[PDB]
């Protein structure tokens, strides 16, 4: 019933299209699409707090964390709202994204519209990296590509 | 105070940053910033319905029109919510934007977050051009640059 979309681009050759769909406000969000230009393996994938791309992906700020929790993976109770885990690129450098999440929303209070979706340099350790940063950023490194999450038809 | 921002980009030289700020719920929104790479003169300036930039500015769809009105200028009663009139570029090709509008909002059903801001090829005739298209698009022609309207810090 609600559809939103995000075009990912950045400083390098990473580019992607990510769709979000939510049947009812009380419902899970299905996330699908594709990103190309990636190194093979896991890349952290997060909604960041601001939909501000003024100075590139840096202006998006920290992970979207309306409930003031620590960083985790999407299956954890202890996570930021924006913690969508990792996407995986194949040897061709393509990640086919297929996620269902019940914490992000396209309505309500945990709404991600107007925020920024970011795909990161490195794997998100999902809060299990063994250092302080693990519970803040997941050590996923720099921001390869991003875009503002917008209302679709 | 709610703050939102939009980075305008497109296929050619047109690029801009536009800020929006709203001090009170249902109060006027101040719009300010700058766009460069334009031809001297008026360029239509609108909030379009979808924050969908998957295929560039075309995917943004028609003017944002939650109240099913006809096209007009920002100072008309009969206008779309997204009708912000024209920005004016000087001989250097620079438009310095300074608008206050009391129809758009940064909350509620008039909210423009997650929609697309578009700067157009030609002047918006503000619905006074004396053809049919005047009361739909204002005859402002192609979409030179656009961006999704995102939440700012
Ligand atoms: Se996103 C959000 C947060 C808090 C309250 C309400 C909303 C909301 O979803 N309303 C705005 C909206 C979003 C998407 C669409 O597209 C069909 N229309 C309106
Ligand atoms: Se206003 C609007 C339109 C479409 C979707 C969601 C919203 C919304 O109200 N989102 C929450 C929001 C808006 C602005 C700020 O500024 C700090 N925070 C949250
Ligand atoms: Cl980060
Ligand atoms: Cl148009
Ligand atoms: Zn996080
Ligand atoms: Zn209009």
């Amino acid at each position: 019933a609600t559809k939103v979309v995000c075009v990912l681009k950045g400083d390098g050759p990473v580019q992607g299209i990510i769709n979000f769909e939510q049947k009812e406000s009380n419902g899970p969000v299905k996330v699908w699409g594709s990103i190309k230009g990636l190194t093979e393996g896991l890349h952290g994938f997060h909604v960041h707090e601001f939909g501000d791309n003024t100075a590139g992906c840096t202006s998006a700020g920290p992970h979207f964390n309306p409930l003031s929790r620590k960083h985790g993976g999407p299956k954890d109770e202890e996570r930021h709202v924006g913690d969508l885990g990792n996407v995986t690129a194949d040897k061709d450098g393509v990640a086919d994204v297929s996620i269902e999440d019940s914490v992000i929303s396209l309505s309500g209070d945990h709404c991600i519209i107007g925020r920024t979706l970011v795909v990161h340099e490195k794997a998100d350790d999902l809060g299990k990296g063994g250092n302080e940063e693990s519970t803040k950023t997941g050590n996923a490194g720099s921001r390869l590509a991003c875009g503002v999450i917008g209302i679709a038809q």
